[PDB]
């Protein structure tokens, strides 16, 4: 029960195929400039040194990949917003990797608020950060909270539902919609609309590439600890339900707006593409997903 | 199919039987004072007016109703943001009932922002006021909008996903957290989780009392379109499949700290009694539910 190994390559080839299927445009990465990469990375380093720990080029690189991949390069209007979403995404990644002994918020939230008004108007740069503040506060709260083992051992439907503040979409959409300036989009991402609708396509694919750490952790938030993943049988009853699950929105995703549902169906398929290429999510324990301590 | 009439007296049995078992602590109602009654009854005409629409005050008491059932009155602390709550829900129920031609945003957000700058402190006004203004936006956007057919036509699980939002409560807890000034409470409010949990539960209770009106009115928003309520077998394992939803969130809520649950369980248990005594909640078409022209 401790690893999804046997399963990787047809569980892979799964959703591929999936995708293929059912979203057929393919996520295009965004290419940055060395000049903007090293600001992303140097206002990460910037933003993280309060709580003491250094974290290597190579590890800023595997946290900023899913921003590459699973946004939507041909709507992308302010790149200013883009760059504040690599440098939020890298830096509550760093949080989300850390001991709660780390978790200094009287350091960390400044930090945040910097980057927000560095990068936003001053009414995006205040939703930005009070999403940005509710996604660290949220993962702070609920480490071993009986909350979280309720409702991420109860059903698909409470964890989901845990899932769409605690994997970071709601905070995702939320910083994300000044890079569209798309009136429908900007709505749905406040709404939290959005977020609900991409919710399982990014928790099932992100659960099944982080089991093996997760579970070597103790880490509970992860919908494969609800099945017995030790009977091939039975995992793979549960994972053709969560490839329904994807299935299904990504069927109702399609009733949105054009724009709004590229950039929906692109986070949900680039976040699978750029999963199958991250060191992050292969190796249980590596040197650039092991735990903070 | 165009009635649940046949089922009243069961359901609203059984219902109770569900809420006397795994609630038990029944929801208290509160009592304004006559003076209390008059600054929220003359606050709600002041910010409908530019609207151009009578609302009587029989009207604005069978609104008021769920604001005086639903809220957690042991655990109140705060009367002004109670009289907010009262307000802010009152206006948005008559948004709810009016013809979209009469939608003025220009006229009617300026009215909404006063309600919260009366009655909040700054912080505290700017988070109502945001999720006031999603809240209509969201009720005018989604009239005839091919996303709200997909979403209500397709299952239990996407219908809800939409209400967290239409039906008001991720609205209303980020109105109500400053009754209780509850640190738990309020981030709750903030990540939506506390809409998120107590959606079905106010969802499937609203939806049976207002099916009759809302069928009567082309109104699509209500989970038993989604059973043909004209079998009788097919609607009492779709009514069963509905109180396993509210048992399994109600079950979960008890997993939140005292305070939070107490509000949450008050919240799910009081909206069902006001519901039951609610004129609102009878005939199709009365003079205080009549589509507003
Ligand atoms: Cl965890
Ligand atoms: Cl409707
Ligand atoms: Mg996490
Ligand atoms: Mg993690
Ligand atoms: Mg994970
Ligand atoms: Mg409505
Ligand atoms: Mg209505
Ligand atoms: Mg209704």
């Amino acid at each position: 029960r401790s690893s999804v190994r046997p399963y990787l390559e047809e569980c892979t080839r799964r959703f591929q195929e999936m995708f293929d299927r059912h979203v057929v445009t393919r996520p295009t990465k965004v290419e940055l400039t060395d000049a903007e990469l090293r600001e992303v990375i140097d206002d990460c380093n910037a933003a993280v040194a309060p709580l003491g720990k250094t974290v290597s080029d190579e590890r800023w690189i595997s946290y900023v990949g899913v921003v590459l991949w699973s946004q939507s390069p041909r709507h992308i209007k302010d790149m200013e917003a883009f760059k504040a979403v690599c440098v939020l995404n890298c830096v509550t990644f760093v949080w989300d990797d850390m001991d709660p002994a780390l978790h200094d918020f009287g350091l960390f939230l400044p930090q945040l608020r910097k980057i927000c008004e560095k990068y936003y108007g001053p009414e995006d740069a205040e939703v930005a950060y009070e999403a940005a503040r509710a996604f660290v506060t949220s993962d702070h709260m609920f480490r071993d909270s009986p909350i979280k083992a309720a409702l991420c051992t109860t059903s698909p439907e409470q964890y989901f539902r845990f899932r769409v503040t605690d994997i970071g979409v709601d905070f995702w959409m939320k910083m994300s919609y000044p890079i569209y300036r798309h009136p429908e989009f900007t709505e749905h991402a406040k709404t939290s609309l959005a977020a609900r609708m991409t919710t399982r396509g990014l928790t099932i694919v992100n659960d099944f590439y982080s089991y093996d750490r997760e579970v070597s952790l103790g880490q509970i938030t992860n919908c494969f600890r609800l099945c017995d993943v030790s009977d091939e049988t039975a995992f793979k009853e549960f994972f053709q339900a969560r490839l329904d699950d994807m299935i299904e929105d990504i069927e109702c995703i399609k009733a949105f707006d054009q724009l709004t549902q590229d950039v929906f169906l692109d986070l949900i398929y680039g976040n699978f593409v750029g999963t199958t290429s991250n060191k992050r999510y292969k190796t249980a324990v590596n040197d650039v997903n092991s735990r903070i301590q």
